[PDB]
């Protein structure tokens, strides 16, 4: 049930070597029903499955799970585009580690230099109000605690990052929650699931996004992250 | 002190290049004194530490870990059913990251796969009434926010990994609150170390659990564990 | 920007090949701007930088790292130090993984086992009251708990890795402020601060410490770390 079976790290022989209830589980469960259920699609799985392998130090599996997106309709420039941001937001060597993975996966697949997200290009609208407001409360907050990391959040996140073109916003939010959750980080959640659903991802696809990851991330990581994601839901009912 | 050097990933040589320092306490206090602490035996060590490296995403360890487990009489079905309860505790990645170290381990053994927990067998017996009051707290809290990963919970874990035989529950729960506390998860150990207390685990031996895992996990992950496993302690004498 | 570019991992063109805009941001705003504020100097990021990478189980990329650090004046024996330490506060596994990484580096400058930090050596002056007390409030608190543990923790931290002379007092408290704050564990972040701050660390390399670890480590960690800081040096003003 697992598509490209021969991609992967380890054959089924090897996985059957060790642990032959684990080889079933991947593709009766993992394969065959978390991927197959139809509230988040095989595009936003990748999208949430490659954040997760970025943020946790799995950089291996990314040959064969960055081949996957492809097929499954990811954009080399949506990839391209996820390592850069989750350099920021899980660190630097974090996406370094994908740069030998990654480049074997496009090699494979001829995919150019010219396919990549761009360095520079047009930035996407600012919500000039809502930055000034998120501007001011840091700053009060925290501008004298350290001064310099107020001022990298405003001018390279807030103020680039977040408005490069290569990552549509609800994409952006989407990785970001994805290895927000990954890596157990509770604490930004908050923010970044209102900005996901303010961006346009449903409460459905977000509930997914926390499902899928139970499994690459673990169950306690997703459990972790369900009463954040309630207040949320019940706040913005309110 | 420590027992198979060979086997190591780095030769005591190796290490004294680096920090010669490292390999005499790792000779002198690791296996010269945490491991012959009598309140918890060198088998179930073995369980904890490959817990331990398993979540912590230090498989390359396993090789010389796995091998240790095995000398020390935790079977290789055990360790199997390490792996695949872990694909669920740790996250997918972290228990397939374990193939090729594992494995490896195996063949030196000789150790094939008929010896390997069995991908379907007869469950353990279900205290319904107990699952019955734990999937109604929680499909009242969340039901509605993940009902996927509810569902999930319930037919993956509960009433099927829960089930296995292939590790004991005494067992089963050793190595959970082992790959908890070795990332930190402390919001899932108040549950699991009830569970492993009501499964037949000691106190003391749950102190020797977390003392084993200062020096695998590091200090702050085991000071952080000390406050919830004081609070259970002192719950169960209510 | 970036000194010694034939030593990374990876090659400017290999980072191009699947990510453009991480090579250009690591050239102009990593190694550009970050490294190049005055506020803490390049010997202490360096020892920031490689706390960090132990911690975060990046090893690979210490190599280069290293290697950087003696050129910016670490010490060999500050970074075989910074290695042992960690094997306590980060874990074993950690420490064991820069073995091969860093004799490399130390390898290719010369650097003999002559240079490395000493096994047994006079240790530094200890407080004796500030450790009476230290001891009294844990033995309090968690001596029935896990009362191996709060034995090793005077024995084998306090009254030894504290007080080896190979990281002075003030190094050794920025290794672990680094370490702590790059896998999230704010929990004991209050006590290491206000002991490297009572060390000699100034408020602002404090805050430029949680500044580069945004980069190494990820946004999350760091703004994570704020509230602690702050809360910290508030309380000092008390």
């Amino acid at each position: 049930q697992q598509p490209n079976v021969e991609g992967r790290r380890f054959s089924p022989d090897q996985v059957r070597s060790v642990a032959p209830a684990l080889e079933q589980y991947t593709q009766q469960r993992l394969y065959g029903d978390v991927w197959q259920r139809p509230g988040l699609n095989r595009r936003d799985r990748s999208l949430v499955t490659i954040a997760a392998l970025i943020a946790r130090g799995e950089a291996p599996a990314l040959t064969y799970y960055a081949d996957q997106a492809l097929e499954n309709g990811v954009k080399p420039s949506e990839i391209s585009e996820t390592i850069t941001h989750l350099a920021y937001y899980s660190g630097w060597g974090k996406a370094m580690a994908t740069v030998g993975p990654v480049s074997e996966a496009f090699a494979k697949r001829g995919i150019g230099q010219d396919q990549l997200a761009a360095v520079e290009s047009t930035p996407l609208p600012l919500d000039e109000e809502a930055e000034a407001q998120r501007a001011t409360t840091v700053g009060n907050q925290f501008g004298s605690v350290a001064p310099g990391l107020v001022q990298y959040t405003t001018d390279y996140l807030f103020r680039d990052l977040w408005l490069r073109p290569d990552l549509a916003p609800r994409d952006r939010s989407l990785v970001t929650i994805a290895a927000l959750i990954s890596v157990g980080q509770v604490e930004q959640i908050t923010f970044h699931l209102n900005k996901a659903l303010d961006n346009g991802l449903s409460e459905e696809q977000a509930a997914e996004v926390i499902t899928h990851l139970a499994f690459y991330a673990g169950w306690p990581n997703a459990m972790s992250a369900l009463p954040v994601a309630k207040a949320v839901f019940e706040k913005r009912r309110g």
